[PDB]
């Protein structure tokens, strides 16, 4: 393919589930499934802010079948901000607000 002009991705239609995205643990792995399967043929990928306390890691791997298996690990708790972008965009709901009891 020479030229697309074609494949317009949205991120409103990007769609997450799990915890880690509504709360997190102290020391428990949180992980999130994202779904692009209608939203486009862009690249997926992360920013994990730091406003309070950095993150021990960030695992990202493309499952597949339009699913990208995403999870992290904390040490500190108190209120988080994960940003997770959808090639150039911000997926319908963030930043989402992680509490971390």
């Amino acid at each position: 393919g020479s030229s697309g002009s074609s494949g317009s991705s949205d991120a409103s239609k990007v769609t997450s589930k799990g915890a880690g995205l509504s709360k997190a643990f102290v020391g428990q792995k949180s992980s999130f499934l994202v779904d692009c399967s209608k939203a486009g043929s862009n690249m997926l990928l992360i920013g994990v802010h730091g406003p309070t306390t950095p993150c021990e890691e960030v695992s990202m791997k493309h499952v597949g079948n339009q699913q990208y298996n995403v999870t992290y690990v904390v040490k500190e708790r108190g209120d988080y901000v994960l940003a997770v972008k959808w090639g150039e965009e911000h997926i319908p709901g963030s930043p989402f607000h992680v509490t971390v009891p």
